[PDB]
């Protein structure tokens, strides 16, 4: 969990090195940073094997101070800056996100949010609500799911079942959609999501590499496991659940 393992993949012209979590946690600098190199915005010298959550973090940090302002933010830039220099080191360890269920790119805002809202990088999740179950919309509404739990034990007290009935039916829309992704959520993401640009996926406090490829959503590789395989490069989001294809670069299908 100290050290991380660098695949060294052709990727968009040249040799691109990225980064491989085998330990899984709620690890989103693998999933930033990634990024950054595919970007080519962090070179690496053909050489490494490896590198640290200390190497990966001030690697960030320059790129973050590295940001000249475009102009929304205007001094709020110069705000979401210090906000997010400022909680940068606890992306080392991890870090929650509240997600909203009323839009892909709608969550309570941390600032650690701050470090996306500056690099140009969207991050998206999948627990989406589906407007084809109406009690959901309704009892559920802009609420969170760090405040739907504060709430649906209000509910478990309230003595007036009128807000107990909620209590009930939200308790189904977790104890069910219980995988942080939902079939509306998953179509939903693919609409929202620009092609070949790229960006982050949330889901069981985990953290991805994401993209949508002639107009379906791939992730990347970040398991150690499939490692001297440069042609094993993306994973599918093509499914709500079951198995993905798995390709080189340029999006072609590849075989152990």
């Amino acid at each position: 969990p100290d050290f991380y393992c660098v695949k060294w993949i052709p990727w968009k012209g040249e040799q691109t090195p990225i980064i491989t979590q085998s330990t899984n946690g709620p690890c989103a600098l693998l999933a930033i940073m990634n990024i950054l190199f595919l970007q080519w915005k962090v070179k690496l010298p053909p050489q490494k094997e490896v590198i640290t959550s200390d190497e990966l973090m001030a690697h960030l940090g320059n790129c973050l101070l590295s940001i000249k302002p475009q102009e929304g933010l205007q001094l709020n830039f110069q705000q979401n800056v210090d906000d997010a220099m400022t909680v940068l080191p606890k992306l080392a360890t991890g870090l929650d996100v509240n997600v909203r269920f009323t839009g892909v790119s709608d969550f309570e805002y941390t600032p650690e949010c701050s470090v996306f809202d500056l690099l140009g990088i969207p991050l998206y999740h999948g627990w989406l609500v589906d407007p084809q179950s109406p009690e959901a919309v309704r009892a559920v509404g802009k609420l969170s799911y760090n405040q739907l739990v504060e709430r649906i034990i209000t509910c478990k007290h309230s003595s007036d079942t009128n807000l107990v009935t909620e209590g009930l039916i939200a308790e189904q829309f977790l104890e069910t959609t219980a995988a942080q992704l939902t079939y509306h959520g998953l179509c939903e993401l693919t609409a929202a999501a620009k092609e070949g640009e790229l960006s982050v996926f949330f889901r069981n406090n985990h953290f991805s590499t994401m993209t949508k490829h002639k107009s379906h959503l791939y992730l990347l590789v970040t398991d150690q496991g499939f490692l001297q395989e440069e042609q094993v490069v993306w994973e599918s989001l093509h499914n709500v659940d079951g198995d993905s294809c798995f390709c080189d670069s340029d999006f072609h299908l590849s075989h152990s």
